[PDB]
RNA sequence: UUUUUUUUUUUUUUUUUUUUUUUUUUUU
């Protein structure tokens, strides 16, 4: 023949290695809450206020969302003015148009131990509160009602089954928030909504940066997970409820 | 990694409720505040406010918030003092802010006056029996306006009322929405309410405008019948809505 | 709560004077045409040659459209710059975005008894032609053969049971003439097409701009309306045809 | 009233002049192309190589279409360079806006003699081939395979019978060609698809440039006509499948 | 009756030689991007790298789609180098305007030997991968994610059922990946949807470029069609799947 | 990334050799 084909069908009989191949799609795959970037711009700029500066962003996007401009808007005077300096020290976006843009949600996804935790504590006033979110599921744990949380859930150390269920019980969660916070969405099927959600929140479950230590120490604390390392009941209706309409 | 770590720590510290609880009340979403655009409404105008307002109101009742696109059509002498009560307001065709003040959001700033108001232009609505009439008959025009979402109370009366009223009011508005909407006209039903139920409810829970005289107007008004029902009109628009 | 509450109340009980309120309604209801501002444009802009530019601008939309840019470039290009010096002359423009934009078929609704007369010398010439309309009905008059006829209907001074007859019979020539310049209207039912146009009809007969005492002077010198006032043997017919599917 | 009442009344009470308004209407009566005027250009700039350079545009809108960058893409290089040259000789425009614009179906249709004899040794390289055809009637002649053949069907020396069969027999390529060619237009109903033609289809049969007597001796020298001047087999089946949907 | 509508005639009914029109029917024909094309720019610019820097080319192709600049902005830091340094040697680019023009995914499309072992080996890595698509059919082939088995899809030496299935078994995979990968295609008829892909598909099975003596070989070492010729029963469960939706 | 937002046409629609599609395609 010629060129054409004989070096193409030569090309095959190299024999591909499982682990060589893995690392190309290890070392390229989609994720856009990278932990290392996000923490360094919070830090260098701020020395020690960073630790009060990072209280206000972060309650920001777990309470209201991203659009820093549309918000600041219909914010309250005294809210608009400090928000609009953090959005100025910072240079805040609203869009992640790139991986390395400072946006508030980012910063919760980024800290979620204590974002859960501080949904918690911040249950009425949140995007999706008790009052609709108790409606599709009974008793269900306030701790899990958050967004930034789906990067504390474990994937190592403890048995699958266990995190299969809890993979279940925070993405009715997502249905949930996704129905209330997005129009297009609303009224749609359930494996409709479903795909919203699948790319960030694998992403944060098959995350790294995290240590498996410190999600299971965690979870056991809030007792979202009995001792035996099982979810607790809430749990389990709620990812049981997920089946069913 | 080290800043592993930290954030492990960072966690780990014992949040401030107090604190935290005041950084939420903060930013707790706050929408279209009717004391402050009456309070700009009435601090310009000393005492032709009671009069330079229910202009700006007609013109929000029969014609949309685009003030300069609506004066290029429209009558020599309405468009002078339009532009003059433009000028003295700060009036703006978007709402970027809450301090943003509209056309409509003066109409909803005063549901009394604007929807009482709309009863007597039957014909001159955006969206009246010229188009509707064929699938309710004898429609209620004391409520065919762009304000009486935040007239139709929820407290003092049984709930199966709100929901029908609030079942009636959809009628009007879908096809309002249809019409005034180049996109969602021949939409599905679903979409209409999905795309308007978040805007509805907030007018109906607001509590700036009293509970007690929403239903004595409407009592007024032949909605709702002395004993506590809604009138015939009310029932027929729930029943013609609900089957597409 | 809030006394400024109480003023809201107050302010919409008070009973509302409907004649004051419906002079403010009919001030800002809608007109896209003004026919003093069309003449007043030309004549302070080309005053000096206003007799014969309005003669071209007007006999374009008797044999064509708005379409400026389209048309140009399909007509003859001996006369094609004296258009387009003319369109940057007075600065005409294909769509009526506001009161102030002039379109060559504004100009023509703006006169309606000479484009009528135009219309009748030019019979031939227009985008409808006698030829097919002679099927429909017999010795059409050329005069009534026109767009801007609908602002030349009587509505005062005339009995109204006959202007219907006239309005019908002039919808005939509607009929065949929007069929025919849009092609996507051909094949429809007959009165979705009569809807297409019903509206701005209706809208131009009822102008008070155009005084009716001359106008059903003009119209019985032109032989549509005999001395007695009743329509001519043709105008009947056509009429009694459009009433025919 | 003012002066604008009095203006409209007075300037249709003047005497219009016959030949002036007689003249404007002839001026701005249009043609779409007049094929004398595209041999103008294409002969003038052609010494001797016009023949071929003429039958490299021909079969080029015969065989890939009006787009003269999107085809050059996606072609053989060697025939790009020749190509590319022939679009700068001539100036051809990829979109004809106006009469004087030259586009190659412009040329193809121009030509209709040889433009659909070229269609008939090329049938498996049209765009609707014999493969793709087939399906709806048996023994279409290749000749009418093109899309010049709109101007071949003639209107004197033969009679009305045949040529509604010849411009309905026609109608069949065209509604295979226009639901294949526009995109917005494939799921269209049979009475929208003679709707898009119309026009199009009578202006090419009304066409003077093109004479009535070679139509009818080359039709018949072709096998479509037959001797005695009636249409042959094929004509009639593929008019009825037309009727027949 | 002019002597240029005589001129334009007398070369329209000259004879045509075919030797020199269809000579000019291949020079003109459609060849789309070539294969054999793509490769010799990797070779000439890479020729000491390219059997490494393929290999990240291809699992770009298989785990994510074109857009370089939107992938490159939400993936990892060492990667992003490494693929924009690429990106300048080879000029990839997002959208493909010409036949020389090169895509990511052209790069695998035009290798199939190896994107096929390589998408069965990151079976969870693909877009759309069996953990998606197992509760549709159960063990599926794991070398059919991928969006260039199709142009290995036999042609000679197998019986056309075969092929068939072949071509169905993959036709299975596009719907689930065009109709997860697409909003537009979302919620269309299996009749659009097969169209979508159906030109893309029948032109790499009729490719040239590969010899089926290693076609069929290759096939037969992945062990989906038995050594008797005939597929194995994964392809034909699939093909129960297909048919009734 | 919604929680009182959406203002469409409203005496306009403008055709008489026009439309050039796909043919290893798109990653929202």
């Amino acid at each position: 023949m010629s060129e054409w084909s004989r070096i193409a069908v030569e090309f095959g009989e190299q024999q591909l290695n499982l682990t060589e191949l893995e690392d190309f799609a290890r070392e390229l795959a989609y994720e856009g809450l990278d932990p290392a970037l996000i923490i360094k711009k919070l830090k260098e700029t701020g020395g020690d206020d960073w630790v009060k500066d990072t209280k206000f962003i972060i309650v920001f996007a777990l309470t209201r969302g991203n659009k820093i401009v549309k918000a600041s808007g219909k914010m309250s005077n005294s809210g608009s003015k400090r928000l609009m300096a953090l959005q100025e020290k910072y240079g805040l976006v609203e869009r992640a148009e790139t991986r390395l843009s400072i946006t508030p949600v980012r910063v919760a996804q980024s800290l979620p131990t204590w974002t859960c935790a501080a949904a918690a504590a911040l249950k009425e006033y949140l995007p999706v509160g008790p009052a609709v979110m108790n409606l599709k599921v009974e008793n269900y744990p306030p701790e899990m009602m958050c967004m930034a949380f789906g990067s504390l859930i474990p994937t190592a150390g403890v048995s699958e089954a266990t995190t299969k269920t809890l993979m279940e019980a925070y993405s009715l969660w997502q249905d949930a928030f996704t129905k209330t916070i997005n129009v297009k969405m609303r009224g749609a099927s359930k494996t409709e909504v479903y795909n919203s959600f699948r790319d960030p929140l694998h992403a944060a479950v098959n995350s790294v940066f995290f240590p498996n230590d410190v999600r299971v120490k965690w979870l056991k604390a809030k007792g979202i997970l009995g001792p035996d390392g099982v979810p607790s009941r809430a749990a389990e209706v709620a990812a049981a409820a997920y089946r069913n309409l």
